[PDB]
């Protein structure tokens, strides 16, 4: 038969010799395109842009020139100017404050300086957080187009602790706003003006006594809704009073977190010896009680803010909406007639889009006369609008493409684009038209709305896409809708699952899909407002990734067949080094005859007739994809390491995993743990069969987080298949993990008693090894998101069934191994425990 | 020649530690203890005494309060075992599932109490009272007195409070014992225990909704008290009453300490129940940071006929604690002259070079008040020749002990001296009795101007000073051990280290005419006495290495006009030992002369069934650290089983009391003074190179070190170091950064982190990685994740150091446990964890 291959054993100093040789930027990202509106100059658009190019150690703000004409046999690579002149936005060590270090762990933000920004086109205001403090810079509009780099201005506060989430006042951009201490502020960038919007924060010296924030997204609300902000400015300004003031508008969600659990977690200064408390919803307990409510201040001529005002609901949030646990995302009309909100219920199988006029809210007051006075002012024919509704005996994905398209005058229907996943199992675009027919309420006499009240009739709902694959409308995948020609621009995977594409559809004749994008590559694209040229940043799974300008092209009056013409590089693709082999991708049938893809790191230097040691790497949980057509080399060079040393590395897509619609992901619902596995060993098994280069008698599986807790479930349910695990950052007990994700796959604990037991791997230790050397535990002692708590309580468990285990602790990492000297030991550990355990 | 100990499977391991436990021959905690004497008044009835004690009986799961009767005569050949009767009827004092209050668990954790139920009682000997924390709350129980001596158990009776949270600290008023004081939400209360009635004395603690902006505590020892200077109480009762209110009231007195903790660092360490995933916060002063600002105080009320507290004051020092003894740091010990005319305080400054005992007169002690002008009226009126004295002071250039001996005569009424006995180290090197008398003259003060003491503010001449106890050897004054003091004879009666360091024995010496000292207890074991207050008996608990525990009582017999000679006779036993288990082999004791010629005493456990010819895998088991002395004559295989169970496996286990050890005097613990870690490997060292000369069966090419706490910080010091000498290191709850550990212990023995920067830089193991091994499998590391004492963060702080310098490391986590492993199944995986480390890593 086939040898055995016997990887060669090193030193502990030569494993890091090899590791440290092994690792012997960030590409330009959240793009502005702005035209150029001179004839005689030869460039048609500014592009602004975040991006780290080779010779600077952080991330700040750049430009690059799109020409007018470009030469048909030569590549034009596009130069990144600077805006900025030798400016650090990163502050001293890389040490951010508590709210930019947690909001950068929620980002899943890794690169150093400045991370988003924002801006306002018309006066080419630029508005970023840089140094523990606020920044501003302006280029384009009335000042002109920068030929060569600015210092931006801070701007002054006499506000104690961080600035968080500034945004520029799009009706008047002299205004912007921020969260101080659990509120709302806005300030006048030109005269300096700060004033508080909301009072919900006491400033009590006891923190516990003082739970109410207003703007601000909880930690549920940015771990598990992918939403950083709690508030959304109205995009107009109003004029009510005589005094002829300017009204300006924020729509805020005002939470109160007085009845969920306090935990601690370890503080990143170790030797200060400290917890930072968090408000963490554990699964079945209480999330914050949540309102809408409305901000508004009114300005003068001269820009000086005269009044504010806190506005609530005419009636409380609960009493319109008393099935609603979550607020998902929030915005205005473009008109700023309604506010708009999605709601979920706390099972997350309800969403409803709501509309709500500013007319609903009334000022807050403790005067009870003057809020019944306000209330029984409330014109009878305002209401909320019920627009869409979509229900599942599945799970609400929050899908971000809702689209509101201009009414006209006296016209009582709202039309919308809405991205749909309910209706048929996989995300598609659908245009809605919704009749907004005032029922007529006394808002005066108070009363308990049912769920249908306030549902608007559809009198149109057209499929725009359909079929067996997803429009993508999650983490940060979003339309563009061009309204002169009827064309909305999505991201799918109509081709394959594999590849991420831009496509093009009318939504007045919806037909013929034209796909922009070139195959063989999955693509990441920002379009232009206007529609005449856009970015791609893609790769292959052999092809390091490059970012490409593209102008569309060809006659006006064949919008739907314009051309996307290659334009300019911005970033051409890096070498693949000789020493990095691209994995290979494959696809096997289930015996349930279910279509799963894997991929396979070869071991390098392959012999035939030899079986390699083999290492099953995996994540295997909702919300994530580890197998298409990109490139992996940045991400999970230490696979190609493997590789290399004569490992086959093998990566299975089992049902749950994201991207094949709502059914395949279903799969794991109130049982996860239990379809993974399987998917898991048959993928193994069917690469065995197949490349025949597997010795099955030699396989370790190993994951992170969700792939650390089936890392344990493979060795607890098939140790005849798995000689070691190494899991990292596991979740141990599901009742220890949050409302948001465990409950959407798990449902609460009293409800699913049998899938939380099965599913903790904590609570079945006595079916772990009694042989030392088969399980290694890894776990970040500061994570804030898997607790450390899981390993803790893994670990006591394992003490109280008399097993032997290996642990590693990351006493100064969060979820995510940040530090290279940390990635080093970690996969030096790696390495030593596979040639030591995995080997006979 | 090389032995090779037999392969288990993890599972086969497993079986040897639960065998070796179950099967050990030995029960843990059966001794009684907490014994008071009690003579009986009926001259036709059997028994001359009933004896009180705490202890948990055969068929009981906790500690109960406990009697035995004492006979008059008892059969020369024959052994009396008395019988435990129970005081309290089926009882259960131990809190639902053993979880106590964090308040009285943290208690327990600096006490090192392990056991469940009643863990200790007040007793006035005149009423009966007994007094005691059970279930949550306050009990007690009358026997004797004027109620007769119960015949069977009897019900205690709760006290009823209208107090929120715990009642702690519960002591009887001596004077009257119809008012006892408890500590309640950081301030100092009283109540009368007929009436139920309850009184604040001290209003300190304001219970503001954030406790970091109430720092402030009354009658409260605060961390370091507790865990370094072994005192558990800031308060003390004034043992008299006075009648000096115009109303026909009495006057009853508490001394107490008021701290501020403001400026105290505060850290957070995980709480017991893991699956709430909180932190309790600590004021713990680290070495160099601020340690709280502290005061003595009195509190006062008076009482009525009916036992009514009729008014309350709160008094301060005439002028602050701070103008008057302002090279004070800490307040080690307080208490009353017997006659409550005088306050007493011994003082320590913050290096721990120089201690004050101060007398404080109860007129330095003016009310507190806002008002300026009642302040300074008060203020003069304090008569001019009321003052501090300062009765003794002990300096040294090593570091000062808390000793906890001192006795004072009580004065006649116009005597201007106070005579006392005082256990005192500095003077010679070594911990002896002197009879002390100093002269208390006042030349006046007006406490109204404001004070800045000279050099040699209140110190008292000393008239006299006799030794009456010397040589190289220690009159025992720590952690328990106290003097008897029979004012008709003039005897003291004392526990020390006479005979040999190794034993522990009771002796009595006139302080009349200081001569002849006699030995009471038995060459041949090591004895923890307790002594009747009638000086008629002692009870003595003691053992050998090759004998487990007994406990016997003692008549002391012969003529009344040679008291000095009375003889120790055998009257019955509490407790006889337990057999040597069978497969229990003891440990043999030895002494070598180092190459500077110290003498150091080790103890070796020989491989079981030793055959001729081979060189055995070797444990050195280490502690190595001041206040502990591992090498003596008594009993360790409760404590150290598990040293047994590698030798019956085939290891060498060796112990050597090094350098920096106690009961050797000052000058042999003082050579770590500055430079922890370094003198104690070299020992160590030694002693291993004697044991392989002298023994022949030690492979010095498997040696392993293994210790806990500071023996964890020297297992560490050992690989780095010498690491030709120890193939591996196994270091449990390892200190790693000495500036991460508290003021009390660190700066005694190793001054500031700024007057020793060489010091505290060389004895960090944690700054010394990269001299740690670059092969995997040398190097295994061990927490209780809940440690208050020795933080996680030591270990978490060499696993950050570990990672940055490259190097392989080994990691078991106890998550339920703090300082010391109190689960027996974590304490079994420890074991088997241990055996098979060994067995995989020690050998070849
Ligand atoms: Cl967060
Ligand atoms: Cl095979
Ligand atoms: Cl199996
Ligand atoms: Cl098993
Ligand atoms: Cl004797
Ligand atoms: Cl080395
Ligand atoms: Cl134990
Ligand atoms: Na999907
Ligand atoms: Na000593």
């Amino acid at each position: 038969p086939a040898a055995r291959f016997q990887v060669q054993k090193h030193s502990w100093d030569g494993l890091r010799s090899i590791i440290h040789g092994s690792r012997k930027n960030k590409a330009p990202h959240d793009f502005q395109f702005v035209q150029k509106t001179d004839e005689s100059g030869p460039h048609s658009h500014r592009l602004y842009y975040l991006g780290m190019p080779y010779g600077s150690r952080e991330n700040s703000l750049l430009y690059s020139e799109i020409p007018k004409k470009v030469r048909k046999e030569a590549l034009l690579l596009l130069s990144w100017k600077q805006m900025l002149d030798h400016f650090q936005a990163t502050p001293h060590h890389g040490v951010y404050s508590r709210e930019e270090e947690l909001l950068r762990e929620r980002k899943r933000l890794g690169v150093f300086g400045i991370t988003s920004y924002d801006f306002h086109s018309e006066s080419g205001l630029f508005l970023f957080q840089a140094s523990n403090s606020l920044f501003h810079c302006r280029d384009g509009g009335k000042n002109g187009f920068m030929v060569s780099p600015m210092k931006p201005l801070e701007i002054k506060t006499q506000c104690s602790g961080p600035r968080m989430d500034p945004k520029i006042c799009p009706a008047d951009p002299a205004f912007f706003s921020f969260i101080n201490n659990s509120d709302l502020w806005v300030a006048n960038i030109e005269t300096g003006e700060e004033r508080r919007l909301t009072f919900c924060h006491q400033g009590l010296s006891n923190v516990l006594d003082d739970p109410k924030s207003a703007g601000v997204a909880t930690f549920v609300i940015q771990e598990e809704f992918d939403r950083f902000t709690g508030y959304w400015w109205c995009p107009t300004a109003s004029w009510e009073g005589s005094e002829g003031l300017k009204t300006l508008r924020i729509l805020y969600e005002e939470v109160d977190e007085s009845e969920v659990e306090v935990i601690h977690v370890p503080s990143p200064a170790l030797e200060e010896r400290k917890t930072d408390s968090y408000r963490y919803p554990r699964t079945g307990s209480k999330n914050p009680k949540i309102a809408l409510k409305l901000a508004e201040f009114q300005t003068d001529s001269q820009g000086k803010i005269v009044s504010t005002q806190e506005k609530e609901l005419v009636q409380p949030f609960s009493s319109l909406f008393p099935k609603v646990e979550y607020i998902a995302r929030a915005g205005w009309t473009r008109d700023g007639k309604y506010a708009w909100a999605m709601f979920l219920d706390r099972p997350q199988q309800w969403l409803q889009l709501v509309l709500l006029p500013p007319a609903l809210f009334i000022p807050s007051t403790e005067n009870e006369e003057q809020r019944l006075a306000s209330a029984r002012a409330v014109p009878r024919n305002v209401q909320p609008y019920v627009v869409y509704e979509e229900v599942t005996n599945v799970w609400i994905n929050v899908h971000d493409i809702f689209y509101p398209f201009p009414q006209s005058e006296g016209e009582d229907e709202l039309c919308f684009l809405r991205a749909n996943e309910c209706k048929t199992g996989f995300c598609h675009l659908y245009k809605v038209t919704a009749v907004l027919k005032s029922q007529g309420y006394d808002w005066s006499e108070p009363f308990s709305p049912g769920e249908d009240e306030f549902k608007c009739p559809i009198k149109e709902e057209i499929a725009l896409t359909s079929g067996e694959w997803e429009v993508l409308a999650r983490h940060g995948s979003k339309i563009w809708v061009n309204e002169e020609t009827k064309l909305v621009y999505f991201q799918g995977t109509k081709d394959t699952p594999l590849e991420h594409h831009l496509y093009v559809v009318s939504y007045e004749a919806a037909g013929e899909i034209v796909r922009l994008t070139t195959p063989g590559f999955s693509h990441s694209c920002s379009m232009s407002q206007n529609f005449d040229m856009f970015v791609s940043h893609y790769s292959s799974v052999s092809t390091p990734p490059c970012v490409h300008v593209y102008k569309l092209s060809g006659p006006d009056d064949d919008p739907l067949h314009k051309q996307p013409r290659f334009w300019a590089s911005m970033m051409e693709a890096a070498s693949c080094p000789p020493d990095y082999v691209p994995p290979e991708i494959f696809h096997f049938h289930t015996r349930s005859d279910v279509r799963l893809y894997g991929m396979i790191y070869k071991p390098h230097a392959l012999q035939p007739g030899k079986k390699h040691p083999t290492v099953l790497f995996v994540y295997g949980g909702p919300q994530v994809q580890l197998v298409n057509n990109s490139f992996k080399g940045i991400k999970y060079l230490r696979l190609n390491t493997l590789a290399s040393l004569g490992y086959a590395v093998v990566v299975i897509d089992g049902r749950g995993s994201c991207q094949r619609g709502l059914r395949f992901e279903g799969a794991l619902k109130n049982q996860m743990g239990q379809v993974e596995i399987e998917d898991q060993v048959e993928g193994l098994q069917f690469v065995a069969e197949k490349y025949g280069f597997i010795d099955l008698s030699r396989v370790a599986i190993h994951g992170w987080s969700y792939g650390g807790f089936l890392s344990l479930m493979g060795l607890i349910h098939k140790p005849q298949v798995f000689k070691v695990a190494i899991a990292g950052a596991p979740v141990t007990v599901w009742m220890a993990y949050d409302t948001g994700y465990t409950e959407r796959y798990m449902d609460v604990p009293e409800n699913n008693q049998h899938g939380y037991e099965a599913g903790s791997v904590a609570l079945h230790v006595e079916k772990l090894p009694n042989e030392p050397n088969r399980l290694l535990i890894l776990h970040g002692f500061l994570d804030e998101n898997v607790h450390f708590f899981h390993t803790n309580f893994l670990v006591s468990q394992l003490i109280r069934a008399g097993k032997p285990y290996q642990l590693q602790i990351y006493p100064n990492e969060r979820h995510s191994i940040r530090c290279p000297e940390s990635g080093e030991h970690y996969e030096v550990t790696l390495l030593h425990f596979l040639q030591e355990y995995l080997h006979h």
